[PDB]
DNA sequence: GCGATCAGCTTG
DNA sequence: TACGAGCTGATCGCA
């Protein structure tokens, strides 16, 4: 049955109310610049469909975007927002997001459409956008008939399961997560992807010219140690070349041939010259590729701006995810890549880049959480963790612990973070299974807190279905009842690793909120341009950096309180290179 | 021809 | 290569 609906000419009162189930079209997946292609209405008084050339050129219907007393529910508000932001157009009043309440719910449900929404309730009465738009290069804009008819089914869809949604989210105690956090962050990160990131194009074209020459000259030695020449991106012809013509041991396979990873050639290196040139080829060709020619084909010719967008319901943890471009990995962890960031600049002249970042917010989250009194007392005394967890799993002074135990201790460490298991630790390490359960006892006896916390996590995961973070956020873990032991161990892993990832994406996350806060109390320029998981960048005039300095670190520290302090670090520069 | 999947890379 | 992500060149898919 058809769902009855005005398809108005002109913007009228009753379309107006204080409270209304909004869509406001955009189906470029990139919403930035992009075209608002429908506009639909639902509230008390009827269901309405306006042409976007019509409602958004209405003095009474931007009034009403831009007034915060008139509520509107929507899907995915941060698209509309930003679309509307190009368009010179403030979209206030925003009250409830669906796709913020669905993935709050369950992240797991890969919720991406109205209709996905809907069906956790039962309601199906709207179609996928799929559906309605096709896929790829069929993918167009259907005739207003039936365009119409889909913008008010998603509003009508949004209008009645607005309840349903708000008393779930209640039960669960995550009302204010949805409230306070999630969509008040959905504003900022709506600012932060429309005032992009400035890129000096000058800079990376001669890095991009460099990169060549460099490519070149290993392209040549390859073909040369290999006596003739192929293509050294292909993983076939590469482990035809190592494993076959030059005979070089075969440690690992995948599916179709040899395996050729990092891992594996970092192995062999030792066997022939040709290895070491490979990695190498493979880093500039990477370099080369994605952050330079990758990242030029992103940046937008007038502004020579890159603006991200920010996926806010992605991510099973609660992290947020970056694309088109990635901002959250650039490189930075070789040198040569982290030149890169040279091309990262202020938008303005006379202001810097600054960037803050938590020190060990993970660990300092585990300890908090587990209540461990040695790991506490670490952090407490605001210790080198590394350093300390060797002390206490090789049972050494300080002044005893090398080197090389710093770094195996470190992989301990992170192992615990991430879900230890003695085959990812052994993995990691390059050693044997029993060594690796060696290390293990070895660490939570030396912190057993920490241990009682793991057991006691997988315990209530299997109890209550599910796992939490600090600020309520909920992960679902029904392999953790599986019969197989694989499919099980993944499951206890992301139990005891979810506490952790997520309550520090909690932090930051609130962090950002009570950070803007404080800028526009202040009235400073300063403004956030990203965020990186634990870590946030700004940009602003020079005159600020003082004030920047105590400000930043500040907030982000005591966005919550922990058993253990929270800790910042922070650097300011001309460009993302020299914010060290 | 196109798009989906594999294998490699990057980050916290 | 553990936990959580995204991008790109090569290649198996077949319409
Ligand atoms: O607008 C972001 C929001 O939209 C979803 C779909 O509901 O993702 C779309 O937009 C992303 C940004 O361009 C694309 O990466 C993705 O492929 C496209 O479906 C949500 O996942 C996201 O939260
Ligand atoms: O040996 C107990 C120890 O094993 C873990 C997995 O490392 O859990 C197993 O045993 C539990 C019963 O004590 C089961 O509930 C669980 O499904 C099974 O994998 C640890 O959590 C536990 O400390
Ligand atoms: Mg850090």
């Amino acid at each position: 049955k058809k769902m009855a609906f005005t398809l108005a000419d002109r913007v009228t009162e009753e379309m107006l109310a204080d409270k209304a189930a909004l869509v406001v079209e955009v189906v470029e997946e990139n919403y930035h610049d992009a075209p608002i292609v429908g506009i639909a209405v639902v509230n008390e008084h009827g269901r309405f469909f306006l042409r976007p050339e019509t409602a958004l050129a209405d003095p009474q219907f931007v009034a009403w975007l831009g007034d915060e007393t008139k509520k509107k529910s929507m899907f995915d508000s941060k698209r509309a927002a930003v679309a509307l932001k190009w368009k010179g157009i403030e979209l206030c009043g925003v009250s409830f997001d669906l796709l913020l309440a669905a993935y709050l719910l369950d992240p797991a449900q890969g919720v991406d459409d109205v209709a996905a929404a809907a069906k956790m309730k039962q309601y199906e009465a709207v179609r996928p956008d799929e559906a309605v738009y096709g896929k790829g290069a069929k993918r167009a804009v259907p005739d207003e008939p039936v365009l119409a008819e889909h913008l008010v089914r998603k509003a009508a869809a949004i209008w009645e399961l607005e309840r349903p949604f708000l008393d779930e989210l209640r039960r669960n105690e995550q009302d204010r997560l949805l409230v306070e956090l999630e969509q008040p962050l959905s504003s900022i990160l709506a600012e932060m992807e429309f005032a992009g990131v400035k890129v000096d194009t000058k800079r990376l074209e001669q890095m991009g010219k460099e990169l060549a020459e460099q490519l070149g000259t290993v392209e040549q030695r390859i073909y040369e140690l290999a006596g003739q020449e192929f293509n050294i991106n292909s993983p076939k012809q590469l482990g035809v070349i190592l494993f076959e013509k030059l005979q070089l041991p075969v440690l690992k396979k995948t599916k179709t041939g040899y395996s050729t990873s990092a891992d594996v050639l970092e192995k062999l290196a030792p066997y022939h010259e040709i290895v070491e040139n490979i990695l190498h080829y493979r880093q500039l060709g990477k370099l080369q590729s994605t952050y330079i020619e990758g990242l030029l084909k992103v940046v937008r010719p007038d502004t020579k701006k890159v603006h991200t967008i920010f996926n806010q319901a992605l991510t099973q943890t609660g992290r947020l995810s970056s694309t088109e471009p990635n901002l959250q990995n650039i490189p930075i962890r070789l040198e040569e890549g982290r030149k890169i960031r040279q091309a990262f600049v202020p938008s303005e002249s006379d202001w810097l880049i600054f960037a803050a970042d938590y020190s060990q917010i993970e660990l300092r989250v585990l300890a908090h959480i587990a209540e461990d009194d040695n790991l506490m007392e670490a952090f407490r005394r605001d210790l080198d963790i590394h350093t300390k967890t060797a002390m206490d799993i090789f049972q050494v002074s300080e002044d005893e612990v090398t080197p090389n135990m710093r770094r195996q201790a470190k992989a301990v460490n992170f192992g615990i973070v991430y879900g230890i298991s003695d085959y990812g630790l052994a993995q990691n390490l390059n050693i044997s299974r029993k060594e690796a359960a060696e290390f293990i006892e070895r660490y939570f006896e030396s912190f057993p807190g920490v241990k009682r916390y793991m057991e006691n996590i997988v315990q209530e995961a299997k109890q209550k279905g599910y796992v939490t973070t600090l600020l309520h956020r909920r992960r679902y873990l029904p392999d953790i009842t599986s019969r197989n032991f694989n499919v099980r161990s993944f499951a206890e892993r992301m139990a005891m690793n979810t506490p952790i990832q997520g309550s520090a994406a909690d932090i930051i996350k609130k962090a950002m909120i009570d950070l803007n806060a404080r800028l526009k109390e202040e009235r400073l320029q300063a403004h956030l341009l990203l965020q990186v998981h634990d870590e946030l960048i700004l940009e602003a005039p020079k005159e600020e950096m003082e004030r920047l300095c105590r400000l930043v670190p500040e907030v982000m520290e005591q966005a919550v309180t922990l058993r253990v302090p929270l800790k910042v670090d922070y650097h300011y520069g001309s460009t993302w290179y020299d914010a060290k």
